[PDB]
Formats: structure tokens, sequence, C-alpha cells
């Protein structure tokens, strides 16, 4: 047997998604504390685009990017906090990921680098972890590698 | 056969990266000439990656392996520039530029930062109609590797 579920999303329509997919965040994100449960939607293999769609409110879904593959030097700090909550217990099991500001011109689009998403998907748990002692913008142009 | 219904605009396609997906029928679009060396894929449907973006799969509806990845290029490279021959704008029934739509081919390296994309033989899509080519420009410099990325720095000072 398999466990499946269909899921309406933004971008989409309705997807067939295998339920260890489904993550939940248990704290919600912030000005979202009651969206507890998120599913992520990759591009396509080998790009570093994404988004994180709401399993509940279809209107709800962030296009984010693997930041690390724009910019070299960017690095993340997670407290013990943040491990203790995402039941983390080794450096694979983590993805990051950052939020993207879309902007029109696209060339244009800026990145959240002060509030990355943190999913561990081996135990289905995620978080937005806000950085606070960091000199990292949360409008680095997408398209400068060089970090402001 | 006892059951009536009417959904059958609306049709089921395997699809490589989202799996599998009802589409509409008025998202089919004919490649009549297929695509060079998929000459035989004579349907594709146009998936975006999300409203904003530049980014998207070109996706076979018969086989499900078969989904280009690409980009609209004029958000990559402002100065593009296509010129549609007399006999392209013929084949895709075209009647006005606002019919048109213009795609390129990535090819995906690892790191994806080593991205290229073909500038030369742009996807050429009719959605009114639609209809589709892939059309290989004649008497251009562009690149069919063009970088993806820009790693030069460019000095007009
Ligand atoms: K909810
Ligand atoms: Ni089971």
């Amino acid at each position: 047997h398999h466990h499946m579920k269909v899921i309406e999303t933004k971008y989409s329509g309705k997807l067939e998604v295998a339920e260890d997919r489904l993550i939940a965040f248990d704290q919600g994100i912030p000005a979202f504390e009651d969206e507890k449960e998120f599913v992520l939607l990759p591009f396509a293999a080998g790009t570093p685009y994404y988004t994180l769609q709401s399993t509940k409110t279809v209107d709800l879904a962030f296009i984010i990017v693997n930041p690390f593959s724009f910019f070299p030097e960017y690095r993340v700090k997670l407290p013990e906090a943040t491990i203790a909550q995402l039941n983390i217990t080794n450096e694979n099991d983590v993805a990051i990921f950052s939020l993207l500001t879309v902007k029109e011109p696209f060339s244009e689009t800026t990145v959240n680098l002060q509030a990355p998403i943190v999913i561990n998907a081996n135990k289905q748990m995620g978080k937005q972890l806000v950085l606070g002692d960091t000199a990292y913008n949360r409008k680095q142009p997408l398209f400068q590698k060089e970090l402001v």
C-alpha cells in the first residue's frame, strides 16, 4: 500500500503528494502562526527553485530558493533550540530555503537572508528561523552573488 | 457509460516533475513538426513554475520523461530579439504579435550557476491557436550555450 493525499496548489492545480512529504510547522510561520502544515514543491530536478505550499489554504504558497545556490558566502547558524524543535540529529537532515520577493522585472527580485525556512524532511518538521545577530539583508538582490 | 458528464475536455497526463495532473484541452499545444530530434512528439503542455517568474517546463503529453526546462529569455536578456520568418508566421497561424510566446531551452548543470540557455533556437508558441515549434534562427550570432548567469564584469567606465 501507499499513502497519498490530493493537495490543491496555488500554481499547479490539484497534485497527488505522498503523505511523508507533509511537513509539520508546529509553530506555523511568523504572521501565519495557524498554518501548521506545508509541502515542498520543487520546480525541477537540479534547480534551486521551489514553492512552499500550505496544505490547507490553496492561495498560501511561498516562492523560495536554496540560497546556497545563489550566494557562495551564505551560512546559517542553527541554534540548539531550533535543533531540538525540529528533531535534528545530523547535518544531512537539514534543508535551508529563503523567501523571494518577486518583482517586475524579475531581475529586481530580492531574497530574505535573515529568516530562512529550515526543514528536517526525515522527521517532517519545519519552521522559519529568524537570525538576529547577522549582517544579512532582508532584501538581498537575487542576482547579486555578493552579500549586502 | 451509464454515467454522463461534461468533463471530457479535462485530460489526465503523467508529468516528469509533478506527477499525474489534469489539463484542460485548450492547454494542449500542437507541435505539427514535433521538435528537432523529437519530431514524433506532436503535443506538449506548458507548465509554469509560478506567476511572476520566468521558469516553465514544456511537458510531452505522451511521454512522461520528456519535459524541457525552459525560460522566458527576455527576463534574462533584455536586448534579445527574435525574428519570425514569414513561413513561421503562417505555420503557427499568427495574426498578432500578442499571440506569440517565446521560450528558450535550458541545459541544466551542476552547480546550477553553470547552466546554459540556447538563444539560437527558441520555442515559439501561439497559445491562442495552440500551435508551436522550435525555430532555429538564421543569420544571428546568438549562442546555443549562452550562460544563464553573468560571471563576467562588464566595463564601460
Ligand atoms: K489552517
Ligand atoms: Ni502504511
